[PDB]
C-alpha cells in the first residue's frame, strides 16, 4: 500500500455524531431564530463555524497546470547503480520508493476539459529514504522557451486574452501565435502539441520527460549527463482533433476518470524509468547545447537505458487533500543528482519554491501530509503560518556549544549530505546573454516532423490550420508562414492554403531529410489492449440484448470494458441512447438486431435525440475506431455508407467480429480514413 | 461612459520603456549568469520580481459561480418612487446610476464551460449616491433550501465527487441526486434546472429574480414586501440539451463571448426592473408563506411593476482586476 | 501530564543530521557560489528554503492582549455538579480536565512590559470529552462598555495614537480618556484598572472573572444564570505604579519569568472556580440588569460557590507554536452552558472566531496541535488551506440516503448535542438601542472605590493623578473632573489638585455603601512560597559565608533567595550592575556589606555608582520588607532608615529570618504611603 504513511491523518465519520471543529456534538440542519418566523441570531457559533469553512475552501489555482490529477503507486529499481548514482532510490536492485504522480493540461483552469490540446504535466515524487526526489516532467522532450525569465510571457501569450478571457485551455488564438511567431525558439513544442501527443488518448498511455538535462553523480563526485525518460508500458495513444473537441463537452474527466477506472478496476498503468547517459566532454557533441531544452538527444546518439518501473496502484481518498495541495519542485533533489546550466531549469528553482506562498499562503507547506517526506526532518526552522510541530531543541541556532552540535552538518563525506558536483566551475563574463549554441531553431522540428508517419504528419499540419486559422490579425498569419517555411517549404504551402495565403519561396538554410525513432504515435501497434472500451449499440426490442450481453462476456475475458447501450436501462443495459457517445469508447460494435434504430421507427424516439445511435456509429467510423457489426446488424454499417471491405471494419458472426475487433485495437486508429495533401 | 471613475487607475504602456514594479527602466527577456554558459545569480533581482509576480498571480475562485463573466452600464429610473420607498437611485424620474454585472453558472469551476446545464447567477451593483446597492440574483425565481445552514450541503452535493473530482460543472451523478431526493425542498429549482433556464441560450436572453422577499422602506417607515426581476428585452432563448453538450466542447466561452460580441457591435442588451408589492399583512395569504424561498408568487396574484431600465454597454478593460 | 496529547507532534533533533523541509541531508552555512569570491548561485535550493522559512516567520499579533505568556495544567472538579449544569466536565467529583491558561495585558504589543498599567487577560481552555469549553476572562470582573459594536472605539482610544503610533502599552494619554469621559460606562473598569489591579505582583497573584452573566443548563432543559470566578490560592498581590514603571525597564518579562520560574520549581499555582448562581426571574433584581457587564454582582447578594480547582503545573515547550497560536473564543461553548443577551458577549461570539482568519491566514486553525480538542471531530466540513487531514467520508452532506445519516444530528435528546435554553424567548421591536437598566454608569464605581482600605484609595487617587496630568487638552481633562465627580466629589477634588483645576456636589449617584472582595491590600498572602528575597552581601571579608547561611534557611521556606555581591564569586548569584530592587519582594543586607554603602566599596568600576544603596532605597520606599543582619545595620542608617520602622528588621540572622518571613506576608506596607491632608500645617 503506497498510500500506508497517510493511514495516521485519516478520518472516519461513520456512525459518528456530526461535531463542531473544536468537538461538541451538535445539530446543524437549522439555523438559530428570534421566533417562529424571527431573524437568524448572531449567537448561532454552529452555523457560524460551518459556513466559515465553507466560505473558506478554495485556495489559489496552479498559475499553470491547474488541471490535473493522480494517483499513489510505487518504483522499484532494476539494480543497483551506484556505479552512475549516489541516489539512494536507485542503489539496490528490487528497491521500492513509494511515489505520487500528477499528470495535466498546462493552459486551462481548474475545470476546463481534458481533451484540451495542449501540452500534458507528467510530475513524479519519489518518497525517498533520503528525502523527495521530484522529476517535474511533461509529456513532450523539449519545452517553448530557453531562458526561465521568458516564462511569463509564454504563458501570458498562450492563456486567455486579458480584456476578455478568451479563449479558455486553447493556443488557437491571436497573442499564442503571436509569441511562437515572435519567439521562435517555441516552435519546436510548438510540433509536438499540434501532434498526437496535444491530444493524447489518456495519461496512461503517455511518455514522459525531465526536458533538461540533470547531472547524476556518483559518491566521489564523478558526474554524467543525463535525461530522463518514462516509457509508458501502454503504449503511446492519441486522439484526433474534431474528437477531442466532443469529447471535451461530452466528458471533460475522460482522462481523470480513465486514470481513476484503471486503478479501481486492478489494471494499474506502468511506465519504466529510463536514462540517456552522456559524459561530459559531449555536451555539445551531437550538432545541439544539451543545456538547450528546445533540443532532445535522438536516441541513435545515446540509447535508452532501462533502471527501474513505476507502477500506480492507490487512487487518493480526498481529492483536494492529495491531488491538489501537492507541490512539486524541481529543487526536490536528493544526494547523487545535480543541476545543469540549463537557463530554463535554472529559474524553475526559483519560482516552484516561490509559488508555494501564493498557493499555500505560509511557509509550513511540506509539513502537509501529501508533501511530507518518509526520511525525516531535522533543521533550526520554526514558527510560520500553520506550524503543525513542537520542536524540543531550544538551541534553534548553529553553530552552538548549547545543543552540543545537533543538528549537525552533513556533506560529501559525513552524513549523506547533499554536494554539488566538485567539478563545475564558472568562467566568464557576468552576462545578460544566451550562449550562440541555441540559436537553431528550425533544425529539431524539421527532424521531429519528417520522423512522423504521412498521416500523422497530415494531423500536425491539419492542427497548425485549424488553429492558424482563428488568428485575426493577417501580419501574424504571414509571420506564422514565414517561420513555418523555416522548417519545410511543403509544411508552409500545405498551412499557406487553409490561410488563402501564397505559397511561399522555399528557404533552405536548416532543411534536412534526417529521421530519429521514438517520437512517432501512428507508427506502433499498442502492446496491450486491456482497459480499452467497447460500445456494444443494442435495442430492448427483439432479441439483441441477449446477444449483446454474450458479446460483452466474451470481450470483458480480454480485460475491455464493455457499454451495453439501448434505449432505457433495461436488464443488462449499462447506458441509455440519450447519455452515450462515441468519444466514450475505442470501438463501437452493433449488436444483431439493433439495425432497427438506425432507419425508420426506431431510430425516433422521445428517449433519445433524433439520429442518435447513427451518430455514433458515424462518429466512431469517422474518428478511426474499429467499428462492427453482427450478422443482421450489418444493415447498420450499410446505412452509413461504410463496408465490410474496409481496414477496422468487421461484420459477420459473433466470434469473428470479437477476433476483428480484438485485433483493431491494437492498431487503434485506422489512418485510411484520413485524407492527405494530393493522395 | 459608465466606467468614468475608473480611469485614473488605468495604466498605459504604449510607447514606454520596460520597468520593474519600483520604477526604472531595464530589460528582462535574459536572466543574469556567471559566464557564458554559466547558471543564473541571485542576485538578478530583474529576474526575481518579474517572476514572484507571476508566481502570485492567481487568487482562489469564488466558491460558487466561479465560471462568469461581467460588463458595466446604466440603470434609468422611470420615475419618482418615494411612495414606496427612500432609495435614492429610485428617487427621480429619468435618474441615472453607474451599474456593473456579472452573470454565471453555479457549480463548475473558473474554466468549465458556459453551456453546462446549471442555474445561472445574475448579479447587479447599483454604484447608487447613497452606497453600494447588490441584488445578488439568479435566473431562476427559487432557491433549492429553506434555511442557509444547509448551503454547504447542497453544494456540496452537486459539486464534483471528494474522492476524485469528478464531474465538472454537472448535476448528472450520484451525490447531486441523493441530495435532491433526500431535501425534497430541493425540487422546485430541480425543475426549472431541468428546463430551458439550466440551459440559456446566452445571458441577455435570461430573466433574473432576486428570490427573496425585500422590504421597500419610505422616509416615515412604511414598508411593503418586494419581490425583485429582470425581464430582458431579447426574449428568453434556451438551447437543447444534446446542442450544448457539444458547444460545451466546441466554444466554452459560447456566452462570455455572446455578450462582449454584443457590446462591442453596438447591441446593448437591456433589462427593465420590475417589482411585486405585498402589503405586509398579506406575507402568508397567497398558499405559501412569502418568507419561504423556495416558492415565487404568481403573477396572477400581484403584476409586476416597472421601476426602470439597465442597459449594459461598456465591456471591461481588464477582465481580472474588473470582473 | 496535561502536555500528553502533544508528545506525538514533538521532534527530536538531537543526533540527527541537518535536512531541508522535504528530507535530504545536507550543510547550510555557506551559500553556493560562482567561484572563490563569487556571487551566490540561485540553484542554491538550500539557501533559499532556509532563508524562506525565516522571512515567513512571523504572523499578526492578536489585536489585542498581545502581550502575554501560558501554560498548561489539570482542571479539577469537587463533586457532581449536575443539578446545575449538564457540562461533563462539572459531572463527577475528582473528574480531571486537561487545561491551557494565558495571561496578558491588553493595550500593548507583542514585545510591551509586562508591569505596564492595564486590564489583564485571564484565558481558560478546558480539553473537555465534550468539546473545548473556553472561559476568556480578565482580571477585573466588569468591562468599559455595554455593546460590542464600541470595542473598535475603545480599542483605538487606549491603543497609540495613529500619526505617531505613541505611546506605548499605556492608557495616559489624550484620546484614551477622551473616551473615557466621552463614554461613562468606561468609569467602572477604569477604576479598577486604576487601583492595584491595574499592576499585580504577578499571574499567580490576580483573581479571574468571566465578566459576562453566563447559563448553566441541566439535561432537562432548566436553567440558572451565573458568574465565573477564578479565586487565587497564591492571594492578590500588587506593586506601586513607581516600582512597576522601573520593571517595565529593568525586566519587560517580570510576569512571564514569575510563572515559568514557579512552574519549573515545582510551584504550581493553582485557583478555584467558584460562580455566582441567580434565578432567572431575579435577573433585574439586585439594583442593576445582569445583562449589563459595567456590573458585577456583590458577594452579599450571592455567595461564591467553589466547584473545583484548577493547577498549572507544565510550561509549554515551544512558545510559539503552543502559547502565540493558540486560538481562544467565548463561542467554545459545550453542552450544558448557554449565551445571555449580554449585548457585549453577542458580539465577542462574531469577533474571536472571524479574527482566527487574520491571525492564522485559513479557515483550519481548529487542526494546530494547541487548539484540537481531544473528544475527536466528524461533521462535512473539508477542503481550506493548511487542510491537515484525509476524510474517509465521501458523501459530505446532509441529509442523505448513501452515507447511511452518518455524521448524524444530535440534539437535547439524541447524541448528547448542544442545545439552546429551552425557556428562551424573543420579545418587541427590532432595535438599536440599550435597554434604560444599563443607564447608571456612577453608582458601582462609587460602591469598589468605597471598598478599598484609605491608602489603597490613594493609590486610585495617585494613578488618575499621574495619568490625567499627561493630557494636554484642557476640555479633556475638565470633562474628565466632571465625570469623576458624578462617582465621588472628594475624588474629584483630590484629582483636581494635581491638575491644578477648581475643586461643586453632584450627589444623584453618592452614595456609602461596601462590598467584600474587591480589595488587594486589606488581607494578608495565604503563603510566601516562591516569593524572592535579594540578599545584599559583599565579596570582601566574610559576607558571603554567612549570606549563604542566610540563603540556606530562606529556602526551607519555599523562597527563592539572590545573593548579589560586586561579581560572580563563589556563591553569588548576581552582580550588583545586574541587580536592581524590582526583582525582590524583600531587601536583606548581609552582615559585613555596610561597606558597599558609603567610602571606599561605595565606589566601585563594577556597578554603577551608589547601586547599593539605590536597591535598599527602592526596596524601602516601594513598601518592601527591608532588614540588615548585625553590622549591617548600618547600611539601614545610611538611607535614613530606622530600625523599628513597621516592615524594618534589624538583629541576628535568625529574628532577621523570622521577621522578613512575616513581613512577605504582609507584603507591602502602606504606613509608607502619604495620604492626602497628610502634609498639612
Ligand atoms: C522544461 C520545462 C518545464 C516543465 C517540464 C514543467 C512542468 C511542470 C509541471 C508538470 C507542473 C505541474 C506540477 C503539478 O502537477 O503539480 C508545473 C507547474 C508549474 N510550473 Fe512548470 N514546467 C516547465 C517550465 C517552467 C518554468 C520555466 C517556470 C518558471 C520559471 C515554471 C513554473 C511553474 C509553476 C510556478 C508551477 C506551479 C507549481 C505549483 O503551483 O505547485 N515552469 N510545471
Ligand atoms: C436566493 C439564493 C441565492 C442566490 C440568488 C445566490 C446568488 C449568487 C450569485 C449570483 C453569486 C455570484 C456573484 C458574482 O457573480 O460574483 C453567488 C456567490 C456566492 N454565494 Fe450565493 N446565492 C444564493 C444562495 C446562497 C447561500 C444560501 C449562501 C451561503 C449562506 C451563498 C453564498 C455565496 C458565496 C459565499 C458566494 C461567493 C461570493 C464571492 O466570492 O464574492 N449563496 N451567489
Ligand atoms: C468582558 C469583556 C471581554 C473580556 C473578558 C475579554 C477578554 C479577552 C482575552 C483574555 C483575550 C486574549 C485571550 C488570549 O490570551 O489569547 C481577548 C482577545 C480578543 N478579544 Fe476580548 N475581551 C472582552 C471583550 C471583547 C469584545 C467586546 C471584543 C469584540 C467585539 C473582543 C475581541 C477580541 C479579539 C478579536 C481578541 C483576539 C483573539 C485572538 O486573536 O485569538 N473582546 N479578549
Ligand atoms: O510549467
Amino acid at each position: 500500500d503506497a498510500r500506508q504513511r497517510l493511514k495516521e491523518v485519516e478520518v472516519d465519520d461513520n456512525g459518528q455524531f456530526m461535531t463542531t471543529d473544536f468537538g461538541g456534538n451538535i445539530e446543524e440542519q437549522f439555523s438559530l431564530k428570534a421566533g417562529g418566523r424571527g431573524s437568524t441570531l448572531l449567537e448561532d457559533f454552529i452555523f457560524r463555524q460551518k459556513l466559515q469553512h465553507f466560505d473558506h475552501e478554495r485556495i489559489p489555482e496552479r498559475v499553470v497546470h491547474a488541471r490535473g490529477a493522480g494517483a499513489h503507486g510505487i518504483f522499484t529499481s532494476y539494480g543497483d547503480w551506484s556505479n552512475i548514482t549516489a541516489a539512494s532510490f536507485l542503489g539496490a536492485k528490487d528497491k521500492q520508493t513509494p511515489v505520487f504522480v500528477r499528470f495535466s493540461t498546462v493552459a486551462g483552469s481548474r475545470g476546463s476539459a481534458d481533451t484540451a490540446r495542449d501540452v500534458h504535466g507528467f510530475a513524479t515524487r519519489f518518497y525517498t529514504d533520503e528525502g523527495n526526489f521530484d522529476i517535474v516532467g511533461n509529456n513532450i522532450p523539449v519545452f517553448f522557451i530557453q531562458d526561465a525569465i521568458r516564462f511569463p510571457d509564454l504563458i501570458h501569450s498562450v492563456k486567455p486574452s486579458p480584456d476578455n478571457e478568451v479563449p479558455q485551455a486553447a493556443t488557437a488564438h491571436d497573442s499564442a501565435w503571436d509569441f511562437f511567431s515572435s519567439q521562435p525558439s517555441a516552435l519546436h513544442t510548438l510540433f509536438w502539441a499540434m501532434s498526437g501527443n496535444g491530444i493524447p488518448r489518456s495519461y496512461r498511455h503517455m511518455d514522459g520527460f525531465g526536458i533538461h538535462t540533470f547531472r547524476l553523480v556518483t559518491e566521489d563526485g564523478k558526474s554524467k549527463l543525463v535525461k530522463w525518460h518514462w516509457k509508458t508500458k501502454q503504449g503511446k495513444a492519441a486522439l484526433v482533433w474534431e474528437e477531442a473537441q466532443v469529447l471535451a463537452g461530452k466528458n471533460a474527466d475522460f482522462h481523470r476518470q480513465d486514470l481513476w477506472d484503471a486503478i479501481e478496476s486492478g489494471n494499474a498503468p506502468s511506465w519504466e524509468l529510463a536514462v540517456q547517459l552522456i559524459d561530459e566532454d559531449k555536451a555539445q557533441a551531437y550538432g545541439f547545447d544539451l543545456l538547450d531544452p528546445t533540443k532532445f538527444l535522438p536516441e541513435e546518439f545515446a540509447p535508452l537505458q532501462v533502471l527501474g518501473e513505476m507502477t500506480l496502484n492507490r487512487n487518493p481518498m480526498n481529492y483536494f487533500a492529495e491531488t491538489e495541495q501537492i507541490s512539486f519542485q524541481p529543487g526536490h533533489i536528493v544526494r547523487g543528482v545535480d543541476f545543469t546550466e540549463d537557463p530554463l531549469l535554472q529559474g524553475r528553482l526559483y519560482s516552484y519554491l516561490d509559488t508555494q506562498l501564493n498557493r499555500h499562503r505560509g511557509p509550513n507547506f511540506e509539513q502537509l501530509p501529501i508533501n511530507r517526506p518518509v526520511s525525516g526532518v531535522h533543521n533550526n526552522h520554526r514558527d510560520g503560518q500553520g506550524q503543525a510541530w513542537i520542536h524540543k531543541n531550544i538551541h534553534h541556532y548553529s553553530p552552538s556549544y548549547l545543543n552540543k552540535g545537533y543538528p549537525a552538518q552533513a556533506n560529501q563525506t559525513v552524513g549523506r549530505g547533499f554536494f554539488t558536483t566538485p567539478g563545475r566551475t564558472a568562467s566568464g563574463v557576468l552576462n545578460r546573454e544566451l550562449s550562440a549554441t541555441f540559436d537553431d531553431h528550425y533544425t529539431q522540428p524539421r527532424l521531429f516532423f519528417n520522423s512522423l508517419t504521412p498521416v500523422e504528419q497530415q494531423f500536425v499540419i491539419n492542427a497548425i490550420r485549424f488553429e492558424a486559422s482563428h488568428v485575426t490579425n493577417e501580419q501574424v498569419k504571414k509571420n506564422v508562414l514565414e517561420q513555418l517555411n523555416k522548417i519545410s517549404n511543403d509544411v508552409a504551402k500545405r498551412v499557406a492554403v487553409a490561410l488563402g495565403l501564397e505559397a511561399p519561396q522555399p528557404d533552405p538554410t536548416y532543411y534536412h531529410n534526417n529521421v530519429t525513432r521514438g517520437v512517432s504515435i501512428f507508427n506502433e501497434s499498442l502492446p496491450t489492449i486491456a482497459t480499452l472500451r467497447v460500445g456494444v449499440l443494442s435495442t430492448t426490442k427483439g432479441g439483441s440484448l441477449d446477444k449483446a450481453k454474450a458479446l460483452k462476456e466474451q470481450l470483458e475475458k480480454d480485460g475491455l470494458k464493455v457499454t451495453v447501450i439501448a434505449e432505457y436501462l433495461a436488464s443488462g443495459v449499462d447506458q441509455t441512447y440519450s447519455a452515450a457517445d462515441a468519444t466514450a469508447f475505442d470501438a463501437v460494435v452493433v449488436a444483431e438486431g439493433a439495425e432497427r434504430v438506425f432507419s425508420g421507427k426506431g431510430a425516433m424516439s422521445p428517449l433519445f435525440p433524433a439520429g442518435r445511435p447513427s451518430q455514433i456509429l458515424t462518429d466512431g467510423y469517422r474518428w478511426g475506431k474499429p467499428v462492427a457489426a453482427v450478422g443482421s446488424a450489418k444493415k447498420a454499417l450499410q446505412s452509413i455508407g461504410v463496408e465490410e471491405k474496409e481496414a477496422g471494419v468487421y461484420a459477420g458472426a459473433q466470434d469473428e467480429v470479437i477476433k476483428g475487433v480484438e485485433e483493431g485495437l491494437k492498431v487503434f486508429k485506422f489512418l485510411e480514413r484520413f485524407a492527405v495533401d494530393g493522395d
